[PDB]
């Protein structure tokens, strides 16, 4: 699950969405979706979760990027599919580079402390991935 404060980018609309808004909301956003060769899609959300308060650790990413997730959360990397707490500085994960849109690695800068956080999930159509603060994680 994702915490309360994470970035989702719309492809469609360029709008950036906060993760808890797009929840309460039921917002019907579309994201960045990752497919089974690497190619990056717009894809529409099709559910909603509000997972509640659960403990969350964070990844910040090369270029300013945190992104607070449980350590249990699927995060796509150069070697596949690894939970998030799971991974260590250096690690490099995939992400949609901000200015090609296209999918490459970065590196993981640091590790930060679990805390208490709101928690939410969404559902993507078809290919069940997003890119959420930059960074390619399992939906
Ligand atoms: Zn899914």
């Amino acid at each position: 699950c994702l915490a309360e404060g994470t970035r989702i980018f719309d492809p469609v609309t360029g709008t950036t969405h906060r993760i808890e808004d797009v929840v309460d909301g039921r917002k019907p956003i579309h994201v960045v979706a990752a497919a089974k060769d690497g190619t990056l899609h717009a894809r529409p959300v099709v559910s909603w979760f509000d997972q509640g308060t659960r403990d969350v650790i964070g990844l910040r990413i090369a270029g300013g990027a945190i992104v607070w997730a449980t350590p249990d959360h699927k995060v796509l990397t150069e070697y596949g599919w690894r939970a998030a707490g799971e991974l260590r500085k250096g690690d490099r994960v995939a992400v949609r580079d901000v200015e090609t849109g296209e999918l490459r690695y970065s590196v993981i800068r640091e590790v930060l402390p679990t805390r208490r956080a709101r928690t939410y999930d969404l559902e993507v159509e078809e290919l069940h991935t997003l890119v959420a603060e930059g960074v390619v994680v399992h939906n």
